[PDB]
């Protein structure tokens, strides 16, 4: 019979299915394995040996035929199994992929773009079975992927290692390292890497360069870095030594910060640019455009009744237009970017922008999870941004949930349906576990701080309306007992999902969530006595309902001085509700 087409991300441009699908062989003919790109040939192996599918050396008819490489490779029999569709005339990291009557053919436009033609396959492929489709595809906006920027504990060699892996299998394709454990970031910025310290930075680099993903290494000399004189000079030279030190291990892209800094002359930090650009980043010819956050870094900060403030409108003549801006948006933590926002600042530096946006970070409000899909991003930003960041949380494995979505947000902006998104990553990354962890994460997609910090879906909606609901009903005395017995059922697969949760989630994420779990389990029973009081006052029975309050009273107590914080304005706020 027939076979479907898998989930998918980011979601591909163009597919088109053209046939049942095959099962590819238990070996395979490999085609073009000699003039493709290096890396996109050594994940397409690392995947066939991971599914026990072996290489043929002689070319057998019997066997499926997998053809790869790029445009500009001179390989016939790869436009012959793609029978009319080409990369040709797509733009950079784009590619084309057709599966039928028995091959498989992968072109890239570039080697990145027959890189992620491999991803792309790798996702199509389920028990050794593969729909026959026909792709053509290519990314929305081109400078996509992570900047390692929060606060609190920084994630570890390993966890960066499996992002890096991870970035690359969605596409992604930028990883900012700037994180605030490393001293040779900033406190120590001039300073090369020890000796004791480039075994590991190598890795991270060879990782990068292995999974098309673009190391950035992010430099922050703001703590004290003199621009003046003799001291202007050595400052810059030290600035130019530090780049080289980290060129000559493979660092081909560099951002400078200015987000944390004593002298705050817009001048003086779009010359140390202007003069890094030049002295260096054209000087080499194979350094990417170099990339800076600049002092006021929000709209709030930057403009002031629609007139850029000084600093910005100094520093927005100043800067070289090769080089990219990054600003997080309306604010640092803010709810949405809309078009007019980024209108306003693309204006203004006169270019297109770079976005910086801060979730799922949490290390403001590091009791709660950010688990919610890229929202509130304007689907037309593309207009006036071409790359686009996330700064993630201290938790790198539930972060992969909110990256997920972005990969596709960035990737594929037209068709971007956030709670679509949101339900791929789920299914994509919790397999058997994915209905329990839906139920879980659904309260903690939205970030609140109470002051200055506000962003992402709100919690839980749909139950926020059926709570509200049974306001309405209660207190306008019409029958509310059907909904009742509706949120017993709701409140219990609540608890029966944190439950299962906690008993079969590996380790890795179970890790960085345990505390939440605990936190909405609490949370469920004592919304389940908030209706057990409801049911005992619309009985008249004192004993049940005093019963029942002392039981809600508790679970909100817990819940109140626990660490953990979730479902703020949902599950917990239901129980402040009963019990005023
Ligand atoms: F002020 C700090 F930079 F230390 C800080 N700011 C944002 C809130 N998260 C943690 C620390």
């Amino acid at each position: 019979n027939q076979v479907l087409v898998p989930n998918l991300n980011p979601t591909p441009e163009n597919l088109e299915v053209v046939g049942d699908g095959f099962k590819i062989t238990s070996s395979i003919n490999l085609v073009g394995e000699e003039e493709a790109d290096e890396n996109a040939v050594n994940a397409l192996r690392e995947f066939l040996t991971a599914n026990n599918i072996e290489i043929n050396s002689e070319n057998d008819p019997n066997s499926t035929t997998l053809i790869i490489g790029e445009v500009d490779d001179d390989i016939p029999e790869l436009d012959e199994a793609l029978n009319g569709t080409t990369a040709e005339n797509l733009k950079e990291e784009g590619y084309a992929l057709v599966s039928n009557d028995g091959k498989i053919a992968i072109e890239g436009k570039d080697g990145d773009g027959t890189f992620y033609g491999v991803q792309t396959f790798k996702q199509l492929v389920k028990e050794s079975n593969i729909p026959e489709v026909n792709i053509t595809d290519y990314p929305t906006v081109s400078a996509r992927g992570i900047v390692e920027g929060f606060y609190g504990t920084p994630w570890t060699h390993q966890d960066r290692l499996d992002q890096i892996k991870f970035y690359g299998e969605n596409k992604l394709n930028t990883y900012i390292y700037a994180p605030k454990d490393d001293p040779y970031h900033r406190e120590k910025w001039r300073e090369p890497y020890p000796e004791s310290e480039m075994q590991r930075m190598q890795e991270l680099i060879n990782a990068s360069a292995e999974n098309k993903v673009d190391f950035v290494f992010g430099i922050s000399p703001g703590i004290d870095i003199r621009f003046d004189g003799d001291a202007g000079e050595e400052d810059f030279n030290h600035l130019i030594t530090k780049a080289e030190s980290l060129y000559d291990m493979g660092v081909r892209s560099f951002a400078i910060y200015w987000d944390d800094i004593q002298d705050k002359s817009a001048a003086k930090h779009a010359q140390v640019l202007n003069r890094f650009n030049e002295e260096f980043v054209k000087a080499k010819g194979d350094v990417k455009p170099l990339i800076t956050v600049p002092t006021e870094y929000d709209t709030g900060a930057m403009v002031s009744n629609g007139q850029p403030r000084a600093y910005t409108r100094i520093f927005a003549e100043t800067v070289d237009p090769s080089i990219e801006v990054m600003w997080t948006g309306p604010g640092v933590v803010t709810n949405e970017i809309p078009l007019s926002d980024a209108q306003l600042i693309s204006g203004i530096y006169d270019r297109n922008m770079a976005v910086w946006w801060n979730y799922p970070v949490t290390d403001y409000f590091k009791g709660k999870l950010a688990l919610g899909p890229m929202h509130g991003l304007d689907k037309g930003l593309n207009q006036y941004v071409d790359f686009f960041t996330v700064n993630p949380m201290e938790h790198a494995e539930l972060s992969k949930i909110s990256i997920h979505t972005a990969a596709d947000y960035s990737w594929n902006m037209d068709n971007y349906d956030y709670d679509k998104a949101w339900n791929r990553a789920i299914d994509m990354l919790y397999g058997d576990l994915a209905e329990d962890m839906k139920v879980f994460a659904n309260h903690s997609t939205r970030m609140d701080n109470k002051t200055w910090a506000k962003s992402g879906r709100e919690d839980a909606p749909e139950l926020r309306a059926k709570m509200d609901e049974l306001w309405n009903k209660l207190s306008s005395k019409e029958d509310a007992s059907a909904l009742i017995e509706e949120l017993y059922g709701e409140f219990a697969r609540m608890e029966e999902a944190c439950n299962n949760l906690k008993a079969n989630l590996p380790e890795v994420a179970l890790e960085e969530c345990s505390r939440q779990l605990d936190e909405l389990i609490t949370l469920a029973q004592g919304d389940k006595a908030s209706l057990d009081m409801i049911v005992a006052q619309l009985n008249e029975d004192t004993e049940a309902y005093e019963s029942a309050k002392e039981i809600a009273q508790n679970k909100l107590n817990t819940a109140l001085s626990s660490f953990a914080v979730i479902s703020e304005k949902v599950a917990q706020s239901f129980i402040q509700e009963a019990l005023s």
